[PDB]
């Protein structure tokens, strides 16, 4: 199983490897996937970069 | 954050809805995102559409 | 440019037509990219395929 | 409705906020998807990352 | 690493199992990663929901 | 064809010109595509935002 994490900048290097770890078991466990199958990637995105309802994040509070 | 989990067709319809659970907890434990921010996308592979050293899961002996 | 669209199973074949058109025209008037240089993608999803709050959609009552 | 929009480095901050604001309004009235409820991604592409007819456009004119 | 193919539908079984073969060849010799280190994914669209210049394939005469 | 190419950062630039060149080529003799019509977007994966089996290969050997 592949996983996709996209999130904004500003995580500590702590959370994502407590993201990679808290995920695979979350995929482990709810699939039957055997462990050294699952992926993660992590994908971060750029506040000016993201937008909802028309307008980016850069251009909010 | 987007949570996209891609894995090969056959989980049930009661381990998806337990996927989308857990990591979705996962998420929300391990970077402080709130859950109506987080999201799961959940994308399914055949096996003769998924392939790894040069052969598709569908062509392996 | 490359524009993927992704959203759920439903929209008849002209809201298609009409959101590649409009998509189009919106990325030539707002980027300078010229029209044979720009593609859309339209990726649907099914409701038991997408999940928000740890509930997919297919779940939600 | 999740837009991606994939495109090469080298335009202004101000056409990337129009890109959203146009694309974001061309996916409102063709789909009837509530505003809030589309989401727009930004993602720029490196000339020497993005080949057609196998050459990178880093090693063109 | 990962290669994604994405192609509109139509190739042949046959023709597929070439494409993952060739593909992964060329990124063996190409990047110096090992055969059982190389994924495939093979992605196919309808004529309908891809589009160029405004006009989706399937709707080009 | 769309053709990406994840892979992790410490390839050479002229590694990456090779591999769009074979893997475009690789495309086009098994699926019949045109050459003008092969396109290929390369990924680049940072150790600390890829993992396998719950760790992330920067916090391997």
């Amino acid at each position: 199983p592949y996983v996709t994490v996209k999130m904004l900048e500003g995580r500590t290097d702590e959370q994502k490897r407590n993201l990679v770890e808290k995920v695979t078991e979350a995929v482990k466990e709810t699939t039957g996937a055997s462990e050294e199958k699952i992926v993660v990637f992590i994908e971060e995105m750029r506040k000016d970069h993201y937008a909802v309802a028309g307008k980016r994040l850069s251009d909010m509070e």
